[PDB]
């Protein structure tokens, strides 16, 4: 449920940051390429977070923008790749370099990074390439926002794209598109 | 344990809202019909929430008033219907339209919505109609507040209504009714 | 981990209170006898809490003082008695009345309350009477504080009382007693 | 995820402290040797914490500095030793005394403390002595910070020390060391 923290950077111990919100000091685990961009200790930072809930522990993974978080969330969906590994992948290379290596199927650039291997590198590339097709954008709009909303409700991507086509009126909010699209389907 | 959030709306990405409380950014999942009523980003919002705790994740579902939340809480009690489905039901129609479709047994209005079907639509109507009888009101008072309190303590609805009858004195707080009713039963 | 809430009472719906701390609205479940003593909506309240963590849900039980909470914590240790039942026991009678009924073995006063029975009433009395012997006090001091600390560390009650006797110097902090007692045992 | 609390000390009940952050009262369990150093009730305290998450409960263990917390975290990794026992070990002796007793293999100093025994005392000493070798320091630097970061990413300690040697340039940030070391390995 915790999507964003805004507070004072108390300490940096890569890959860990300690952000103070109120008087609560959150431990945020961040990939090294996001780590370089952090403000200075004593200054306010805004980090986008991904809460991983376990039975044994509760952890916050933090990123500087939503595109990096989505990438990380996409990455941990593939069997064999978890938060620590995803943290290492985005430490060894930026999000843009990772997407570029996925698109050009560079399965030699990723094999060096610890904990994955050769077959999982290959499976990661195949799988991520497939996931990027339907993924957001600007690294990988009202009408697109509206399809996403509909997919979130339970419609299948293609059928949601169908619904947001019939009433798709350029220069119109994503919400009215969702309202209009849902109205003419029930 | 989290029943209400009051903070600044940071971002809207239907059905998700990001509300900032202190410097903590909560991700709230809201049905589309509540979503339309939200203030503008940068303005304060008050949302009634339902915390769902899992072993893998922790989520907040948010509504603009308590009646919608109760409806949602009632809805997720029926096997086959979970938070995502309940979110879709209250996206496709308002709470009032849903109660009206339940009372008039319109099992054609709900069949269109994704993820449920025909038999579950039918079971939903039967089950919700039965639950509404004893449900709060104004969509579906000191004396009624007092019966509820007693049901919460473990008394059965009918016996709790019995207790709040013998001493039921119009123009008197629900608490004194609970105090008086509990006193003359022990 | 949440032991106390101090905030604004937003709504009362016995046995539920909604306390706002920051802009976070906590749902606190309180026994009716504590409920009567709450300030008025819009005014600040201080409630002592007991966090019950489950896999399905996370709940706060609240009391006006530490003695009531201890009683509640003691109560839920007995098989057959859980938070809802303990909530009902402290709703039907005050903490003082409950301790008095336990000491005088009144197993007719408790049998009326819903959800327990006759054998569990009897077992509750036997068990609570045994637990009160070693329990805190004022309803059921530096030297006593110090024994408690030592019991918490893992010493057995009798041996901890032994340790805080040899160096027990009236008119001296519980901490120095713990320091002195631990020093002369290792 | 909670690494630090900064708030007002409300009550002390060794080994428990109640720290108020906002209007939220956190129960922090602290070893007695850290307990002696706490400010006075009504004054601000800064405690370093270790959140233990269970299915039944959620607890905060607190320390005055990071070295004590690391020790505690190291301690609870050994089978037979849990938070309560670790709390007792750091109550009976300071962190420095404990490290000294580990280095000099004093397995008579620890045998007195309740809940452990003789074989676990012996195993604790062997195991802690082995863990201290690679452990931080000042009780047990940019280049060392950088190796730690790399170990956290998944590299093995020796190979991470190899990487931070080839480009190890005295008088240079730990982050650039991590950036430079990661660059010349992929």
């Amino acid at each position: 449920m915790i999507g964003r923290l805004r507070g004072i950077i108390i300490e940096k111990q890569p890959p860990l940051v300690l952000i103070e919100v109120g008087g609560v000091g959150y431990e945020v685990h961040m990939p090294m390429t996001c780590f370089y961009e952090l403000p200075e200790a004593g200054q306010e930072a805004i980090v986008f977070t991904h809460f991983v809930v376990r039975e044994d522990a509760q952890l916050l993974y933090g990123f500087n923008n939503k595109q990096e978080r989505t990438l990380f969330k996409e990455l941990i969906k593939t069997n064999g790749v978890g938060p620590k590994l995803a943290l290492a992948i985005l430490s060894g290379m930026s999000a843009q370099q990772f997407v570029n290596a996925v698109e050009r199927e560079e399965v030699g650039a990723l094999v060096k990074l610890p904990g994955i291997g050769k077959k999982t590198a290959e499976r990661l590339i195949v799988e991520m390439k497939d996931r990027f097709k339907g993924l957001h954008g600007d690294l990988f709009d009202a009408e697109q926002e509206a399809v996403a909303a509909l997919v979130a409700l339970g419609y299948k991507p293609q059928e949601a794209s169908r619904m947001v086509s019939k009433i798709a009126r350029p220069d119109a909010s994503s919400e009215t598109l969702i309202r209009e699209a849902l109205r003419a389907a029930l």
